[PDB]
């Protein structure tokens, strides 16, 4: 294949690691055959039930485990959904503060609270290292053993064009011909950087991963003494599904023993869109808060020669997300969730809305800045107690508010009172001011091309508004 030479000269031009050019061009192999990377429907069965945490979990806990644990938190992916270029943690989220803000506070709280130096980590990509390194800056503590200690720099892949499989070329902005192969490649990274030789060698067992995004997540030692009783590989931590739930990935089964499986939003084909969608049939959805033991991990990395067999997604975009005229392309990417099939002793629990606020989208960070979300003592970000475990529900126009941009007029007047919401849509051009209270099931659909400015102060108590 000429095409994945050309692949291969142009990652060992631009440094990248060995096993991961090798991990690619298996997988470039797959899908210039047309390897689809799809779930459908009919290959699997949904998860009727699960271990849910208040059961499995104990009184005490066993501080020698927490003494083995590290935590590392993702920060790699681009934001494109939401038209960023760089890190979505660096996104203000309340009083100025960032997720990273949050993050880095999290983590002071736990070791202060704790008195335990528990080790940390930020996994990177090319496009979040910089503007991370220079924001933690504001944080001494982690700026100053950042390089030493706390970065987890992963790969990069080009992206590859839909019809010839060669790495795209884009002059205007050659960056834009790589991305990040998925929050999957952690393994890998873990273990051709030698970090997992060097966490091993000081002790440590276990590895607490979250999305960036995710300020929820909860390094839970009774969670990690439950784990570590059953001799789990990998636990998965999973909620019940919402209507809010849109963007990632549920469980599933598959047979001839059962096994888990993960789907994806991008191993979900179009034609199953709705099933994929059904929250009531497939009611298990991955937090991404993932515990990993890191010996047991190790143990497999060596036995497979470094390459993990994890399933391959073929993300179709443009090479310029923002143009959609620009070459058409394929992603290859991998999901760490979906390493829930190769451990050999691996476990999904249900755990409390509490340890999941996500930001997939526009539409999360507003509820995320709204009073809808609150932050706790120890410094997280979780639902507000007359939510009932539900989120608000909202529809933003994909026309409008999906973009970082468009979504900056919505709220630049005001974020609204979203707390007492159980449901906002809103379509065509619209403006929050100030004050404005969300309640019940809410609708605002503009007609007109003027801006509908919601006034300072309104109450929209069930209300459904349309100007025309
Ligand atoms: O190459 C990558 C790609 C993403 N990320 C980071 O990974 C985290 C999550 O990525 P994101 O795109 O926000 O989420 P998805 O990958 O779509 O979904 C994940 O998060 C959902 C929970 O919000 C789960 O339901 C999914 O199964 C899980 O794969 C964020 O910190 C990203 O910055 C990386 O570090 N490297």
């Amino acid at each position: 294949s000429g095409a994945a030479l050309a692949c291969l000269e142009k990652m060992q031009a631009s440094g990248v690691e060995e096993k991961c050019i090798h991990i690619f061009l298996i997988q470039h192999a797959l899908v210039r055959k047309g390897e689809t990377g799809y779930i459908p429907e009919k290959s699997i069965s949904p998860v009727e039930s699960l271990p849910f945490l208040q059961g499995i979990e104990t009184k005490g806990e066993n501080t020698a485990l927490l003494r083995q644990a590290v935590v590392l938190k993702l920060n790699g992916g681009l934001g494109t959904g939401m038209g960023l270029n760089g890190p979505k943690s660096l996104l203000q989220v309340k009083n100025g503060q960032t997720f990273l803000d949050f993050t880095a506070l999290q983590l002071e709280h736990f070791r202060q609270v704790r008195n335990c130096n528990v080790p940390f980590m930020l996994m990177n990509s090319f496009s979040t290292s910089g503007e991370t390194k220079n924001f933690l800056r504001k944080y001494p503590t982690l700026y100053e053993v950042f390089d030493s200690d706390i970065e987890l720099m992963q790969n990069r892949v080009p992206k590859i064009r839909q019809d010839n499989f060669f790495p795209v070329t884009y002059e205007a902005d050659p960056t834009c011909e790589w991305v990040p192969p998925g929050h999957g490649d952690v393994y890998t990274v873990l273990y051709s950087s030698g970090k997992l030789d060097y966490l091993l060698g000081k002790g440590y067992r276990y590895m607490f991963i979250s999305n960036g995004d995710n300020l929820g997540a909860t390094l839970d030692v009774r969670l990690l003494d439950y784990m570590h009783e059953k001799q789990l590989g990998f636990l998965m931590e999973v909620c019940r599904r919402t209507e809010s739930d849109k963007k990632g990935g549920h469980l599933a089964y598959k047979d001839t023993r059962r096994r888990f499986v993960l789907r994806e939003s991008a191993q979900c084909p179009k034609e199953d869109e709705d099933s994929f969608q059904n929250i009531a049939k497939h009611c298990f959805f991955n937090t991404n808060n993932i515990w990993i033991n890191l010996m047991e991990l190790k143990k497999m990395m060596d036995e497979q020669l470094g390459v993990l067999r994890l399933p391959v997604m073929r993300n179709p975009k443009t090479v310029n997300p923002q143009d959609s005229q620009s070459t058409k392309v394929y992603q290859l990417e991998v999901a760490m969730g979906a390493a829930i099939s190769l451990f050999d002793r691996s476990e999904a629990v249900v755990v409390p809305r509490e340890r999941f606020a996500p930001v997939k989208t526009c539409s999360d960070l507003l509820a995320l800045r709204s009073d809808a979300y609150q932050v706790t003592e120890d410094q997280r970000l979780v639902l507000c107690e007359e939510r009932n475990g539900k989120p608000p529900a909202i529809d933003l126009d994909g026309e409008h508010y999906k973009m970082i941009d468009g979504f900056e007029k919505l709220v630049k007047g005001g974020v609204p009172s979203l707390r007492q919401c159980t449901s906002l849509t809103v379509r065509g051009l619209v403006e929050f001011g100030a004050d404005v209270s969300v309640r019940g099931n809410v609708v605002i659909k503009n007609l007109k091309e003027e801006p509908l400015i919601i006034g300072s102060g309104r109450v929209l108590d069930n209300e459904v508004v349309v100007v025309e």
